[PDB]
């Protein structure tokens, strides 16, 4: 291959069926754990391997270099962004943005035009660059008890424009 690849992966029932995917999920778990050191490792493991969660993985030379773990709520009309990370040495090259753009294109194709996420204070500017806002248009009745809340984090929303 020799080039970056985007793979939407996860655990559909059991992770043993596809070893390549398993290895990538472990890779993701490790990247998320390293780049989100305040999240418990067991918690990251649990969600990455949860059948209702998918992860858009960025793979370079068979190695996970970043990912966005998410959960789609089609009937609610949004997706929850759960974890978002690029490995350290590959940061500040445009990959965090590429990832999010890819994720947006994927969701436009699935007619889900809202992302919700809880952002750490020191990550807010990243989300803002990706078009997220603190102003939430998804009604609280729609996301309360659907999305996971976090301590001291700021709820942010991206309204996707499918046009162009
Ligand atoms: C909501 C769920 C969560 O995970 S909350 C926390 C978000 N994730 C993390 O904090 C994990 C640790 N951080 C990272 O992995 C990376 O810093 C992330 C956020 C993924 C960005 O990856 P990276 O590959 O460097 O992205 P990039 O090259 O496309 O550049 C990012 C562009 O956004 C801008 N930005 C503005 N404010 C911030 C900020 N507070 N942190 C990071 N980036 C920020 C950058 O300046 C950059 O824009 P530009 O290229 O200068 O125009």
């Amino acid at each position: 291959s020799g080039i970056i690849e985007f793979h939407v992966i996860g655990n559909s029932l059991t992770p043993k069926a596809n070893r390549r995917v398993l290895l990538w999920l472990v890779g993701l778990q490790n990247v998320f754990s390293h780049q989100l050191p305040r999240m418990p490792k067991e918690y990251i493991a649990r969600l990455v391997f949860d059948p209702k969660h998918k992860t858009l993985a960025l793979i370079k030379d068979g190695r996970v270099i970043g990912g966005i773990c998410f959960r789609m709520f089609p009937t609610q009309g949004f997706t929850e962004i759960v974890f978002c990370a690029v490995t350290s040495n590959e940061q500040v090259k445009g990959y965090g943005t590429h990832l999010m753009n890819h994720l947006k294109e994927y969701h436009i194709k699935h007619n889900i035009l809202y992302f919700l996420t809880y952002a750490d204070e020191y990550a807010i500017g990243y989300f803002k660059k990706q078009g997220f806002s603190k102003d939430i248009k998804v009604p609280k009745s729609r996301y309360l008890g659907y999305i996971k809340d976090y301590e001291g984090a700021t709820l942010m929303e991206c309204e996707l424009n499918p046009r162009i």
